[PDB]
């Protein structure tokens, strides 16, 4: 569809396509630090991203993605709060203008620069699109973004956006190791929320990591240096491509850490 972040097509246009905006499982939530509650029954959790094969890097007009050969249990999350096996398909971001917005959770109603999401889907529903339509059928490892110092393992990713400056444009990607852009600590918040962009479906289960990552200025510029817009269209930067908070209504944020 015609959907965007901008006055005339941006998150609160969105539900007239997509009903489900103003359903009762949306994301992202702020996370008030003070009412989630340490859950002693998470069991630990497991990032096993030795394995990952990525492939390609695309501006699909929304975010930048790269994707990964998920055609086997290679990269994968496992326990915490999930049931089984979670195989990762892809990442992108979501980030801002300004140093100071760029997140779609918020943490305390504090946003980062940005937010990384890494998008993983469960095995016993055999393909992702499947698994798209499930109630426990995603999980979706979030990391926030704060300006500092150099994140080593994102140089990578800023060095390639200049080839993929406009929407429909993609480059190779291969041998990125994902591992390169967790923080030290793997201390997290979950809850049962969604896509944050349209279709918006009810499907996910979020792991937001309680650490950011540092990356610099340089690096977050460059971000913003993206194109919403196609090849010989008039400019509009990538930016503020983030869907605000939205009601928690009746769902409990969980803590893995006293
Ligand atoms: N390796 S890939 O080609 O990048 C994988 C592409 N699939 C995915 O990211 C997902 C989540 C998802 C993303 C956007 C959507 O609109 C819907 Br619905 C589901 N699969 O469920
Ligand atoms: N924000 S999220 O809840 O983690 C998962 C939903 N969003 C995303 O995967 C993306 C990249 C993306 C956008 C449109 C697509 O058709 C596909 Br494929 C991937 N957002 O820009
Ligand atoms: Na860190
Ligand atoms: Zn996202």
């Amino acid at each position: 569809h015609h959907w965007g972040y901008g006055k005339h097509n941006g998150p609160e246009h969105w539900h007239k396509d997509f009903p489900i905006a103003k359903g009762e499982r949306q994301s992202p939530v702020d996370i008030d630090t003070h009412t989630a509650k340490y859950d002693p029954s998470l069991k630990p959790l497991s990032v096993s991203y030795d394995q990952a094969t990525s492939l390609r890097i695309l501006n699909n007009g929304h975010s930048f993605k790269v994707n990964f050969d998920d055609s086997q249990d290679k990269a994968v999350l496992k326990g915490g709060p999930l049931d089984g096996t979670y195989r990762l398909t892809q990442f992108h971001f979501h980030w801002g203008s300004l140093d100071g917005q760029g997140s779609e959770h918020t943490v305390d109603k504090k946003k980062y620069a940005a937010e990384l999401h890494l998008v993983h889907w469960n095995t016993k529903y055999g393909d992702a699109s499947k698994a798209s339509q499930q109630p426990d059928g995603l999980a979706v490892l979030g990391i926030f973004l704060k300006v500092g110092s150099a994140k080593p393992g994102l140089q990578k990713v800023v060095d390639v956006l200049d080839s993929i400056k406009t929407k429909g444009k993609s480059a190779d990607f291969t041998n990125f190791d994902p591992r390169g852009l967790l923080p030290e600590s793997l201390d997290y918040w979950t809850y049962p929320g969604s896509l944050t962009t349209p279709p918006l479906n009810e499907t996910v289960t979020w792991i937001v990591l309680k650490e950011p990552i540092s990356v610099s200025s340089e690096q977050v510029l460059k971000f913003r240096k993206l194109n919403f817009n196609g090849e010989g269209e008039p400019e509009e930067l990538m930016v503020d491509n983030w869907r605000p908070a939205q009601p928690l209504k009746n769902r409990q944020i969980k803590a893995s850490f006293k």
